[PDB]
């Protein structure tokens, strides 16, 4: 005797059509899905088709690897700008590596089947390639799959899940406690609690680890490295920021989500900069994301999501949907049409497109700031707008007094490359290279020439 088990997946012949952008949801951690990205890169190979596979992180496009073995499948590393082989391949690349090399190549290859995995990423970059996808499956150039459970548009906070959820709504801690929340740590499962900021989880960690939890935390930078360790046994909580809705996969029982972010925005009264305001709300997408990350295994039909508050649908002041046109308008086409947002997200921006387009050594610095020198988008178009070479970092000094940068109230000091020591106080301000001590160790590392 033997078992049914999941039947070979027969591939909608519509998927592969040129102007189709399919939508869709491999609905993860049944065991039902397993067969369905490996069966369309078959069917796709059998086509003859030029296929891109568009991981959201490394740690997937690793998995993606494993899965597809067999397959000729070739990891692309955004330190390669082009790599063309003679013979049948389909390249893999990280969301953000498309976009690098849109951006600082004139080979791309012209794909004519391209795959998003966790296509509602909002990252500027990702934001940015899949408006580039969809323009050329509109153009008739390419078919398109976008496989996420929240699309672009999408509003539903408590979704489809492939086995029952317990919502429990009640009040959820946002700093360290020592009383009054014992369902918290009386819990004999494991937990992922999203917090808004690196800042929040360590509070919320170390308290969890006083009363002798094992916490793993995770956040973007560290989450290559920390990921790895949840897929060990060995933890009660993991706490993570938002990087966690992007396809992180845990066996847990138990989401606690108080639904609150950091947003960066775009300030226009006075001097333009970026603060990450907040915490506030997430949107509903996001709500459902984090949700998602339970009631994944319909043989285990207690898992629970305890989340306080409502969602925030509106978020078009959004410093991601600008940064996306940054992208976007530095994109160029044979046909030298410039790419437009995907339609659910052109509702996002009001910014007329082409507005933010640079030419030649503007172009290449504002990449290099990207790249090489990994400055936030809306940064580094500042700074290669203004006519600055990457390796020019007179601007990190010379803001007006305000933009002093402090660290425990204390005014950053730094060493300028050529060896004089200078207050770190940058012409232009974008919090998410202070906030953070790390994104500020990576800062002052740049700031000094050391990048
Ligand atoms: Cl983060």
């Amino acid at each position: 005797g033997s078992a049914m088990g999941e039947p070979d997946y027969e591939v909608d012949e519509d998927i592969f059509r040129k102007k189709r952008l399919t939508i869709m949801d491999l609905h993860p951690g049944a065991g039902k899905t397993k067969r369905i990205l490996p069966s369309i890169v078959r069917e796709a190979l059998k086509r003859r088709l030029r296929t891109l596979i568009l991981a959201p992180t490394r740690v997937v496009a690793a998995e993606m690897e494993e899965a597809l073995r067999g397959l000729p499948i070739r990891y692309q590393t955004p330190a390669v700008k082009s790599d063309h082989t003679g013979r049948e391949i389909v390249d893999l690349m990280c969301h953000a590596t498309f976009t690098t090399r849109l951006l600082s190549s004139t080979r791309v290859p012209n794909y004519n089947l391209i795959v998003m995995d966790e296509a509602h990423f909002t990252a500027p970059c990702s934001v940015a390639a899949r408006g580039y996808i969809s323009t050329r499956v509109e153009m008739g150039e390419a078919a398109a799959i976008f496989m996420t459970a929240t699309p672009p548009g999408s509003i539903d906070p408590f979704p489809q899940s492939n086995s029952p959820i317990e919502d429990i709504e009640r009040e959820i801690p946002e700093r360290s406690w020592n009383t009054g929340f014992d369902w918290i740590t009386d819990y004999q499962g494991k937990t992922v609690w999203f917090v808004p900021s690196i800042k929040a989880g360590n509070d919320i960690a170390n308290c969890l680890r006083k009363s002798g939890k094992r916490v793993i935390q995770l956040s973007r930078k560290t989450f290559d490295t920390e990921y790895p360790k949840t897929k060990l046994t060995d933890w009660d909580f993991v706490v993570t920021t938002d990087i966690s809705e992007m396809g992180a996969n845990f066996r847990a029982g138990r989401v606690i989500d108080p639904r609150r972010c950091l947003k960066p925005v775009i300030l226009t009264d006075g001097p333009e900069r970026v603060i990450l305001a907040g915490p506030i709300p997430v949107t509903p997408a996001s709500a459902a994301q984090r949700r998602g990350r339970i009631g994944r295994n319909p043989a285990q039909e207690d898992d629970q999501y305890v989340f306080s508050g409502d969602p925030l649908k509106n978020d078009e002041d959004h410093a991601h949907w600008t940064e996306a046109k940054m992208l976007l308008d530095n994109i160029y086409t044979p046909e030298g049409i410039i790419p437009t947002l995907f339609g659910p997200e052109r509702e996002k921006t009001q910014a007329i497109d082409g507005e933010f387009r640079l030419r030649g050594e503007q172009r290449k610095t504002f990449v290099e700031l990207m790249r090489r020198g990994d400055l936030p988008v809306w940064l580094s178009y500042k700074v290669a707008s203004a006519g600055i070479s990457y390796k020019d970092r007179e601007w990190c000094f010379t803001g007006e007094r305000n933009n002093q940068i402090l660290e425990e109230n204390m005014e950053v000091e730094i060493w300028t490359r050529e060896g004089e020591k200078k207050k770190l106080r940058p012409k232009w301000l974008d919090a998410r290279v202070y906030a953070d001590p790390m994104a500020l160790k990576d800062f002052k590392e740049f700031a000094s020439g050391r990048k």
